[PDB]
Formats: structure tokens, sequence, C-alpha cells
């Protein structure tokens, strides 16, 4: 089996991307953040408290003849942003642009933080991290890729998202309609749950590029791109005027600047990120000093290829016995 949903930015900011996700029978379709970064598919729902939602479409478990209660299953999340949620667990039919997966464990949300609630657009999270950093407890549940994959034509996921554009995500195939050149494969380190990887190298514009192997995630759940201060510092210095604000809480630049591009490295092959990719806007409405794109690491722990960098790209997911990842320009 193959499936293929769109994915489309939630502002003009590519803040987010959301793909419709059908959950119950009949359908209830919610729109949800899919997540390279976590392992947890959850949902508002109607158990979330009524004062944390606001707009956002919710699943009645009560109206699907499919759900069924997981039973003493609860689940607790906090994400990088300090962003949580959790509550109890349904298993369900989930299908994803045409995959269907009998028995996922949908994560209904009794309590949300104050971004979720603020955020409209969003109405729970899809995690495609490895299984094992799912929350569920006492028994932990598996991703839907991870239910997926057996039934798939191969053991992948691809995503392709968009700059100020929709984009796609194909599951058990490789678009190769989707791509220029070739894909280039990475090994994974599966050790944290994440899809960690180790970049060869960058470049700031049209300078030299620096071989230095920078390990990270690919984490579509993540807006930005986090890496390390010495190249963050580089990059920011090619950007007149550009500095970092501790009350903003990141570099900012002038917004009357052309940004520079930066590449980073994949094995041999080279991802050019265009200099427009990296502007976030006015840090306040009609200000004058834009947020960067491009930011420190440095008090995370870990760096984040999140979408700045992979919308840059076509990327394969590939959990194949021994993970691997595919960059590929687009």
């Amino acid at each position: 089996s193959t499936g293929s949903a769109t994915t489309t930015p939630i502002d003009s900011l590519d803040d987010a991307y959301i793909t419709p996700v059908q959950i119950g029978t009949p359908a209830q379709t919610l729109n949800l953040d899919f997540d390279t970064g976590s392992s947890d598919l959850w949902v508002f729902s109607s158990e979330t408290t009524a004062s944390e939602v606001d707009g956002q479409t919710i699943y009645t478990p009560s109206k699907s003849t499919t759900a069924k209660l997981l039973s003493g299953a609860t689940w607790s999340i906090s994400y990088g942003d300090g962003s949580s949620s959790s509550g109890d667990v349904y298993t369900d039919t989930v299908s994803v642009g045409g995959l269907t997966v009998t028995g996922q464990a949908v994560e209904s949300a009794k309590k949300v933080s104050s971004s979720f609630t603020e955020d409209s657009t969003i109405d729970g999270l899809l995690g495609l991290a490895f299984s094992t950093l799912n929350t569920v407890s006492p028994t932990q549940q598996k991703t839907f890729f991870d239910n997926a994959k057996a039934s798939l034509d191969s053991p992948v996921f691809t995503a392709d998202l968009g700059y100020h554009a929709p984009g796609t995500y194909n599951f058990g195939f490789i678009d190769t309609t989707a791509y220029t050149g070739s894909i280039t494969y990475t090994a994974v380190s599966t050790k944290q749950g994440f899809w960690e990887w180790t970049s060869t190298g960058y470049a700031v514009g049209s300078g030299t590029f620096k071989s230095t192997s920078i390990d990270g995630i690919a984490d579509t759940g993540t807006t930005l791109l986090y890496l390390p201060a010495t190249v963050v510092s580089a990059y920011w210095a090619q950007v007149s005027g550009a500095k970092s604000s501790s009350s903003v809480g990141g570099y900012v630049f002038p917004c009357s600047a052309t940004l520079p591009s930066f590449t980073f490295g994949v094995g041999s092959a080279r991802i050019v990120i265009p200099g427009d990719y990296i502007d976030f806007g006015p840090i306040s409405t009609g200000s004058s000093s834009c947020f960067g794109g491009i930011q420190s690491s440095a008090g995370i722990g870990i760096n984040i290829f999140g979408d700045v960098a992979l919308k840059a790209a076509f990327v394969v997911f590939n959990g194949a016995t021994t993970p691997t990842l595919g960059f590929a320009s687009k």
C-alpha cells in the first residue's frame, strides 16, 4: 500500500504545516502537525477542557463506531518549546492520504498548554520519530508509520515541504518526479529516538564550504534551523546590523536586509537554503527588526534541522531495518 497527502503552511511564515487525517468511522477529519521529532499521535477531543479549546476541530470518540478505549492508558508529553498536553487513549482507524491503519493509538487530550489553545489551525500532532519515544503508559504505543510499515510497498515516508506553499507527505514510495538530481543517503542513529544524523559541514552565501561534523535531528515539527553558536555567528556576521537579542530571544536583523543563503552538507552532496527562507518577518507587528530563521542550539542540547532546512530538500525517512535519511535538491 501507499498514501499521499498534501501538507499546507498554517500561516504566511510557514510556522508549521498541517496535513488532513481521517480518524474513526464515519471519518472525522482533523488537521494534524506531522512531527518527525516526536512519537505521539494526539488530538483535541470532546474530552479536552472546554476553556482550552479555541477554534480547533475535535475528535469525538463516542461518535466513532470503531473507537475503543485503551483501558488504563494515559499519556503526557512536553515539547522543546515548553508546550505540553496530556490525556487518555483510544484505538481507532486512522487514514492518511488513502493509507489506512486499524487499531492506531489516538491519544485524546484532556489538557493542552496555552500555545496549543492559541493556535486554532492545529488540531493535534502526528508523531513520526521512533516509537521508543511514545509517552503512553503503562503500554507504550506505536506510531502511525510503525503500524503501517509492514503493509507499505517500501518501508519509507518522504517529506516535501513547500516554501510559502503546500507540499506533500508520501508513505510507502519515493516520487522520482519530486526532486532533481540524486538522493544522497546518510546514516541515522536511533539511540535518542530521533532521526539523528551528521551533516558534513556548511557554507554561508557564496563562501567556501567548511567541512565539520554537525550531529542533529531531522525535525518537521520544529520551525527553524538550530545549529552550534559558532556556525550561527558566522552566518549572521554576513548580515549588516544583525545581532543576538536576549530580550527577543535570538538573532534579529534589519527587515531591509537581503539575506545570504545557507548550505549544509549531506555526505558529499549539498543542500542550499535560499536566503528568503531564513526571514521570519517582523518581531512584532510593524517593527523593522526581523526574526532570523537560523538560531543557536546552545540552550537546547541538540542541533535541529527544522522546517527551514527540510523545506529546501526532498527528504526520505527510510525505516528499513537499519534506518537512514535521504536528501535531494528539488
